[PDB]
């Protein structure tokens, strides 16, 4: 028996905004680390681990949006990372591109979890317009350069907040939407991990769906009543803040979790949802849970490579 370790780094102040923000909402089983420049905001971070890099270059301050300085940081602190991610077997960096430290430093750190054998998994930010092209320019450069470094790489353009929000909807809220995309999919992996399914997935089928693959998706989604597997799945696929859609995928990882009224057809259903939206020929890892305390609700959960 095989007990998967997660652990999820923050690199950099968006980065470690996340962390924060994720450890806030409640967050088990997963061990949190977070690695920054600014020993500021290092101090008010409630990660277990945290690890100042870079402090003889910068003398604690961040990388001022140079992101050599964050790669200089992250590369001469390799040991100190190590150690912090020593047993995991799957890690998550999160970043903002565009500044000094998480463009530099976040490729150092994913290249370090992949040479330990951790599925590497990035979720990042590019800047929003508004920011300039100059950053926009220095952001694509990171995450060509994350890409390169981890299995599977999931970008959040900031520019897609603003199609979610209202012209009240406060920053926080919508800093908060995009958390959600790491933080659910981290839960639905832990949870996947944790729980023996009916049609049983375990950590070696989320490796066979993200290990060296590039692009990816994760999603989520949560219905109930009348054509419930049909709104999940949709859900499931469906957000508008990411720069990479299902459409194209040619490995999914499908779970469904169901009280005792789970259908075949309804199962069938949201496979093929899936299978139409990806407008491809899907190789399918298909999972089942049956939950006895869920009534009427299903979760879809997916995670689709190979773009
Ligand atoms: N979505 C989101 N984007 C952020 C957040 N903080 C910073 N950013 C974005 O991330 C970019 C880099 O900022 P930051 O991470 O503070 O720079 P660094 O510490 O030097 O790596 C900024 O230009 C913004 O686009 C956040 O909390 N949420
Ligand atoms: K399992």
């Amino acid at each position: 028996s095989h007990m998967a370790t997660l652990k999820v780094i923050g690199v950099g102040g968006g980065g470690n905004n996340a962390v924060n923000r994720m450890i806030d909402h409640g967050m088990n089983n997963v061990e949190f680390i977070a690695i920054n420049t600014d020993g500021q905001a290092l101090n008010l971070s409630k990660a277990e681990s945290k690890i100042q890099i870079g402090e003889k270059l910068t003398r604690g301050l961040g990388a001022g949006a140079n992101p050599e300085i964050g790669k200089k940081a992250a590369e001469e602190s390799r040991e100190q990372i190590e150690d912090a991610i020593q047993g995991a077997d799957m890690v998550f960096v999160t970043s903002g591109m565009g500044g000094g430290t998480g463009t530099g430093a976040a490729p150092v750190v994913a290249k370090i979890a992949k040479e330990m054998g951790a599925l590497t998994v990035g979720v990042v930010t590019r800047p929003f317009s508004f920011e300039g092209r100059k950053k926009q320019t220095q952001a694509a450069a990171g995450v060509e350069a994350m890409k390169a470094a981890v299995d599977t790489l999931i970008v959040i353009p900031n520019d897609r907040l603003l199609d979610i929000v209202d012209k009240s909807t406060p920053m926080m809220e919508a800093f908060k939407e995009a958390d959600n995309v790491l933080r659910q999919g981290v839960q639905g992996i832990s949870d996947l991990i944790a729980v023996s399914g009916e049609v049983n997935l375990d950590f070696a089928d989320v490796k066979t769906i993200m290990s060296n693959q590039g692009s990816a998706l994760m999603g989520i989604g949560v219905s109930s009543g009348e054509n419930r597997a049909v709104e999940a799945a949709k859900k499931a696929i469906s957000s508008p803040l990411l720069e990479t859609s299902i459409v194209g995928a040619q490995g999914v990882l499908m779970n469904i979790t169901g009280g005792e009224s789970l259908s075949l057809f309804e199962a069938q259903e949201a496979a093929d949802i899936v299978q139409d939206a990806a407008d491809e020929d899907v190789n399918m890892i298909f999972g089942t849970v049956i939950n006895p305390e869920l009534q009427d609700e299903i979760v879809v959960t997916v995670i689709a490579t190979g773009f």
